[PDB]
């Protein structure tokens, strides 16, 4: 492209002068002993590699063939889970056992609170991301509809000052519930002092303390007239600002300008779903990003944070990290990139090279960025690879094998390499317990979702009949049995001070009230933290862990077993004639817009993921999952005789100028109707669609990453 020769690879230029030149120096690590690795890494894994796809690929045609020579109604549940064991897709439970990672930090280990994952590809949110660890209270509430934009109390150009005293009194609230006071509310504080190491809240009548002294965490300031008072609850912190002479604390009853609350505790920067990059130069951009966040240099001036300089109660001096604690989300096991090829002329496997490179570049990390002094993020020595898309625990082992080597290369100790693994296909989900014993001393979390694992739970299930709707879905038991199963899974496993049990992303980025409301359920249901979209969304869902004790709710669900294996495997299926015509259209309008929403920003201008508005106009920010769902449901209508091809297309006809017109907003933009087959993007969505009963396990990667080569192949005129 040109090429750089190494044993049997060849090695796009772009990626071997990134490699020696920023990720290499600092490390220590032989370059030409990096490259030998490199080429021997790929040459041993990669036939396991190759082989674990087509298992995949062989399962799934059994599976295919056992729905298609029955004809009952009801699946029997006991001769399916018969088959499932019989052809090696449901393995054994293995013993009780405890996982026993170590040197993990105490943001993954012990404190529950959200976790933001944002495309490693765009600098400015990577680095609003990493800073989002600190955030305002104020901003968030004033800022979204958590405060009903009523008549009187909407924003607008300037300060609303109904609005504003809405947003005071919503905080006020929180503080008397996380923070309560020995006597009255924070609602008629006048003032904050430190007196003998305690704090004291002015009231107007009288004086008081909190009612738990220890929830005292610091201060900044004079004792007898701070700027700020520090608090601790459930492990997490929130900061009073005390400024009489600001904005907002002019009008305050103490003076009080915000407050600060802990939020995005950690953050996974992400190579996968939420980013395109299909090949050399795109991989290069996102490695180049991961590399300046890690030496701490990332600038786009926005820079990352300082950590945060407090006063002790008793009035001796402390820090507290004022960034984010970063994971990276590699690929998974499936694509490969041409960004190295061998000596045929085949692509190498992505996955691969994404533990090499990120895992390379995240020693950075671990030592001291030469911009502000202390190393970037882990100070216990891990690194943190949240590894997608597996599917049961030969996968899970053969990732932590893939890091065993790497480390070697690397010249790092075993096991720095740390797995956070996401529970989102269904042989996955029914083998667990088997997935964590077999990353069981790498595992530092796992994660569910809604939209990969129900990609899956349609594929898998394609042949056996219709499914319900999308929407549907979320509600289904076979996911709400997921749910839980994968709490179970980890709180056995001694996750509880140990690892991190997450959910899934809120992706109605605009609707913070219902979030608020809503995702509670996550922190109820024993999960240490759970995904956010946005900076503004952390620090609204932190709100949650205020309210939750995750630790005692964790405690509590210890020894259950909530889920049973034919819960796991009920499938979605549609019973008899479940729509009226009208609800047909409207769910394959709904995928189509979906589709072409998402699929023009990815092939046109290699956006993998933004806000974008819905068939209703809903703001929703999804990754690549979105595609395999909505591409994956449309493929099951169409096989099962739901809906036509006639149907399909009158309805990507009908939803593309609606897409094209939701884009307005953008300069780049180019619209796919009226010439449909002359945009590479609507071709795209078609081709994902109609190919997608073909695909395995419904992924979308491969045309995906086609269409976007092709797009770009035909922009160099
Ligand atoms: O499985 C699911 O529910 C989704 O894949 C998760 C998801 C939704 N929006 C995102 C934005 C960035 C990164 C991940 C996401
Ligand atoms: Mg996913």
């Amino acid at each position: 492209t040109d090429r750089v020769s190494v044993g049997n690879l060849r090695i796009a230029r772009v990626l071997y002068d990134f490699v020696n030149n920023e990720a290499l120096p600092g490390t220590d690590i032989d370059p030409d002993s990096f490259w030998a690795g490199v080429d021997k890494v790929v040459a041993d894994l990669t036939p396991q590699n190759q082989a674990l796809l087509n298992a995949r690929d062989e399962l799934q045609a059994q599976i295919d063939k056992w729905h298609r020579r029955r004809v009952i109604e009801p699946i029997d549940m006991d001769a399916y889970r018969q088959f499932l064991t019989e052809i090696g897709y449901l393995l054994p439970e293995p013993d009780d056992f405890t996982i026993t990672t170590s040197g993990v930090d105490a943001e993954i280990t012990t404190t529950a609170g959200p976790q933001l994952v944002v495309p490693v590809l765009n600098a400015r949110f990577a680095l609003n991301a990493a800073n989002a660890r600190w955030g305002s209270l104020y901003d968030a509430l004033y800022g979204t509809d958590v405060i009903p934009e009523t008549d009187g109390a909407e924003k607008g150009p300037t300060y609303n000052k109904v609005r504003g005293d809405k947003v005071i009194a919503y905080a006020r609230k929180f503080l008397d519930d996380s923070v309560p006071l020995s006597s009255g509310s924070f609602g008629d504080a006048t003032g904050f002092t430190v007196q003998d190491g305690q704090l004291v809240v002015a009231l107007p009548d009288k004086s008081t303390g909190l009612a738990n002294p220890g929830q005292f965490a610091g201060y900044t300031g004079a004792a007898e007239s701070p700027t700020s008072v520090l608090l601790i609850n459930h492990g997490l912190h929130i900061e009073i600002l005390i400024d009489p002479e600001s904005q907002v604390g002019t009008t305050d009853r103490a003076g009080v300008k915000d407050v600060i609350l802990e939020s995005a505790i950690t953050t996974i920067m992400d190579f996968e779903d939420s980013v395109a990059a299909v090949d050399a130069a795109d991989k290069v951009l996102g490695y180049r990003n991961w590399l300046g966040l890690n030496k701490g240099d990332l600038a786009a001036l926005r820079v990352l944070n300082r950590d945060r300089n407090y006063t002790a109660p008793g009035g001796g001096q402390f820090t507290l990290p004022g960034r984010s604690l970063m994971f990276v989300r590699n690929v998974g096991h499936l694509m490969t990139n041409d960004a190295i090829v061998d000596t045929d002329g085949s692509e190498v496997f992505e996955g691969i090279m994404d533990a090499l490179f990120t895992g390379l570049i995240a020693i950075h990390g671990l030592k001291a960025s030469d911009v502000n002094g202390p190393l970037i993020n882990s100070r216990t020595g891990s690194i943190y690879i949240v590894k997608p898309k597996m599917h049961g625990p030969a996968e899970v082992a053969f990732t932590c094998e893939l890091f065993s080597r790497v480390e070697d290369v690397l010249g790092l100790p075993q096991n720095t390499m740390k797995i956070g693994i996401m529970d989102e296909e269904r042989r996955t989900t029914v083998n667990l317990k088997a997935c964590i014993k077999a990353a069981a001393d790498r595992v530092v979390f796992i994660n569910t979702g809604f939209l990969d694992r129900t990609g899956d739970e349609i594929h898998t299930s394609m042949e056996a009949g219709p499914m319900v709707r999308k929407g549907t879905m979320k509600s289904q038991p076979w996911i709400l049995a997921y749910e839980d199963h994968n709490v179970d899974a980890g709180l056995a496993a001694g996750f509880s001070g140990r690892a991190q049990v997450g959910k899934g992303m809120w992706t109605m980025t605009e609707l913070m009230a219902d979030m608020v409301e809503t995702k509670i359920a996550q922190p109820r249901a024993g999960a240490s933290t759970a995904w956010v979209p946005s900076p503004t969304a952390a620090t609204l869902h932190a709100l949650h862990y205020h309210q939750v004790d995750v630790a005692a709710v964790q405690q509590g669900l210890a020894g259950k077993r909530r889920a049973t294996i034919e819960q796991l495997l009920t499938i979605p299926l549609a019973k008899e004639l479940a729509w009226a015509p009208d609800e047909i259209r409207e769910e394959v309008d709904n995928n189509c817009q979906s589709i072409l929403g998402y699929v023009v920003r990815w092939v046109d201008q290699g956006v993998g993921a933004s806000k974008v508005p819905d068939i209703h106009d809903v703001a929703l920010m999804e990754d690549r999952a979105t595609l395999r769902i909505s591409s994956q449901l449309l493929a099951n209508w169409l096989r099962h005789g739901v809906i036509t091809s006639a149907d399909v297309r009158a309805s990507l006809e009908r939803m593309a100028p609606l897409v094209d017109r939701q884009n307005a907003g953008d300069v780049a933009y180019r619209p796919m109707a009226p010439n449909f087959d002359d945009s590479i993007a609507f071709l795209a969505a078609q081709e994902l669609i109609l190919s997608g009963a073909q695909q395995p396990n419904g992924y979308t990667e491969p045309i995906l990453h086609r269409r976007r080569r092709e797009f770009k192949a035909r922009a160099a005129e």
